[PDB]
């Protein structure tokens, strides 16, 4: 009976969580999205007004323009899709479950693949890195155990929750800084917005907004792929790592609250 | 020892198994890309040549345009951003590390909240999905014996690995199959093209070429909105379930390679 109701308060807690999200990004971002709107409708005004043109015609060019887009032109230079580099790229984020979206399969043949591809792939990666985890903590372990013998002159030593959060949180924190040192002198954007990058690809979302490292060209063209990809790697296992710790915490609470109440 | 193997095995697996789907996809996607491209390119001319425009301005009306789209403007009308339901819509799309990227934040502050909502947030979704399947495997086994029980008058009841991934396999098919059954007459799809959306999305992967419930109109449209909720939290559930059961079967596997191996 005890399960049952960890279960329900845990149901109640994230159903109150999303509504509050909801209401504070509503009032957030509705007033920027309309003056958005109004903007592209007067530029469109004007667009249509200049040239003599009609209504229909723009809107078939549009279309036309968006199923471009959708197979995979755009309006500045970029790296093809579909090459071997390309496909190693979209294989890549497809096992890690990011999914940018910049380059998605569209023959009947290659969606099938996919679907076995991926199932047998995603499992491999998340023991992966449930294997990594353990290492971390062991090696922990170990150097704790002889720190504290080496002071001494001058197995049972397995650290606690709030120490492996902490640790995790640091290394964190210098990966996202020592990547965000980079892509931002190689392609032009704030450091902010290299931050807010490396937190959306690291935590496995990938809203596909910003993507990385495709330009058709990106002078060496050489390490810079073999840097992005570490990087992306090491993120993406330290953050896996935080949250799997912040959960069993949080799993902790959740006793001591419901034993509280009685 | 035994461990360091284990990882070191592992990893080089895992490479060869980008290596050869990246030459699959390359070969089974190239020649479409291309013929794509050709399209766009000749339909660019003709327009162009048509209305005797110029080739510049055509480019800052289509890059006008792609600022545009990466706010909330569509051509065939779709739903406004940001009201009150395409918040509740982002949030949820967030905390299940789905992330489709029809909605994104535009503005800073916006994005700080972002990180801070996910962080605590996809460690409750996490803890949420592990304790599903702690119940699943309870109440199964709770029927099983009860099975038993009842069929011989004719706790350590626990089922192998093997009958639960079976039984996860055939829920998820049959989730699958019964979305796919809706998402046809509302939304114009083919039944393939449903089961491809449900795949991508009941994975988190969500490359987000294929998003549902975004037409501005559609009939009721208060049960709709319900069923899709429904529907991808149990399609989410049971793919997450099925993902960890193979990962311990994978793991097996690698145990026994090893101890074969000398
Ligand atoms: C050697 C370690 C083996 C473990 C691999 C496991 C998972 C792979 C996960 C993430 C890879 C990120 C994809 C980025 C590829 C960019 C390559 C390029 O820019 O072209
Ligand atoms: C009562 C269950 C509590 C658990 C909830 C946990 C996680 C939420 C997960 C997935 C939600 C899927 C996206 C919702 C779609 C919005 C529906 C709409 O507006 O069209
Ligand atoms: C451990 C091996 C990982 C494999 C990494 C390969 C990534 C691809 C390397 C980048 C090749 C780009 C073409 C070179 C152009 C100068
Ligand atoms: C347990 C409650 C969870 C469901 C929360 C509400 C679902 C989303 C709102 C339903 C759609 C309302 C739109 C009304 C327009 C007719
Ligand atoms: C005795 C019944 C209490 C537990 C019911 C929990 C309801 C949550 C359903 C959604 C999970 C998929
Ligand atoms: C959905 C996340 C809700 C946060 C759960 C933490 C509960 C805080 C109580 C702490 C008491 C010691
Ligand atoms: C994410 C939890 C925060 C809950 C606070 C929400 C209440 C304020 C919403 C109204 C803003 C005008
Ligand atoms: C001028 C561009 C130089 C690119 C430098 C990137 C090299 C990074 C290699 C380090 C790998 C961890
Ligand atoms: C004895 C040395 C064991 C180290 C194994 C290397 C595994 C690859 C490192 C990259 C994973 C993040
Ligand atoms: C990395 C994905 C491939 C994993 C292959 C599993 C091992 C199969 C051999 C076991 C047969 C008894
Ligand atoms: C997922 C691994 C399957 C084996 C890959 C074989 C590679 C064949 C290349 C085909 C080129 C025509
Ligand atoms: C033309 C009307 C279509 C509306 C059907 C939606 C009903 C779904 C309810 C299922 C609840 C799980
Ligand atoms: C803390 C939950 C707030 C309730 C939602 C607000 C609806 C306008
Ligand atoms: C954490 C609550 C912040 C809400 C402020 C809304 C900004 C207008
Ligand atoms: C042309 C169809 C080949 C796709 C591979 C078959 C799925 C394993
Ligand atoms: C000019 C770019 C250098 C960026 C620093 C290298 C990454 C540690
Ligand atoms: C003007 C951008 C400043 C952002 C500061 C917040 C970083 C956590
Ligand atoms: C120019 C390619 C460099 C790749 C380095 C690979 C070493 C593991
Ligand atoms: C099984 C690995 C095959 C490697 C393919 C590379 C072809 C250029
Ligand atoms: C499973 C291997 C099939 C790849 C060859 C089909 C593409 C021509
Ligand atoms: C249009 C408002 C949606 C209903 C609010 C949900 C409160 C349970
Ligand atoms: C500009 C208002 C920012 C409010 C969110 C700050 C994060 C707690
Ligand atoms: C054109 C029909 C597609 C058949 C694919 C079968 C899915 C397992
Ligand atoms: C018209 C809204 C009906 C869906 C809400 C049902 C509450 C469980
Ligand atoms: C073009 C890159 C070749 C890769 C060999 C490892
Ligand atoms: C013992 C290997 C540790 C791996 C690198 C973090
Ligand atoms: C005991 C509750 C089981 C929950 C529904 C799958
Ligand atoms: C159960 C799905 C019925 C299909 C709605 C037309
Ligand atoms: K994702
Ligand atoms: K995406
Ligand atoms: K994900």
């Amino acid at each position: 009976n005890e399960d049952n109701a960890r279960f329900l308060l845990l149901a109640a807690l994230i159903v109150l969580y999303l509504l509050g999200g909801a209401a504070v990004f509503s009032a957030l971002e509705l007033a920027h999205e309309r003056q958005a709107k109004q903007r592209w409708e007067e530029r469109l005004a004007q667009f249509s007004r200049g040239h003599q043109l009609s209504r229909d015609e723009l809107r078939g060019f549009l279309r036309h323009y968006e199923e471009a887009t959708r197979a995979g032109i755009r309006v500045d230079n970029v790296r093809p899709r579909w090459d071997f580099t390309g496909a190693f790229y979209f294989v890549g984020t497809v096992v890690s479950t990011i999914g940018f979206g910049m380059t998605t399969p569209a023959t009947v043949g290659g969606k099938i693949f996919l679907i076995f591809y991926g199932l047998v792939g995603c499992s491999s990666t998340i023991l992966f890195f449930n294997l990594f985890l353990e290492r971390l903590i062991t090696i922990i372990a170990y150097i704790m155990k002889s720190c504290h013998q080496r002071q001494l002159r001058r197995a049972g030593w397995k650290p606690s929750v709030y120490y492996v959060m902490l640790i995790l949180c640091t290394a964190s924190i210098l990966i996202s800084c020592c990547a965000s040192a980079m892509y931002t002198p190689i392609e032009g954007w704030s450091y902010f917005d290299s931050l807010y990058f490396c937190f959306v690809a690291f935590s496995t979302i990938g809203f596909g907004d910003l993507v990385s490292s495709q330009n058709a060209h990106y002078e060496s063209q050489g390490l810079y792929r073999f840097a992005n990809f570490v990087f992306i790697l090491m993120g993406v296992c330290c953050i896996y790592s935080l949250f799997n710790v912040i959960s069993i915490l949080i799993k902790q609470s959740l006793n001591w609250i419901l034993r509280k109440m009685d």
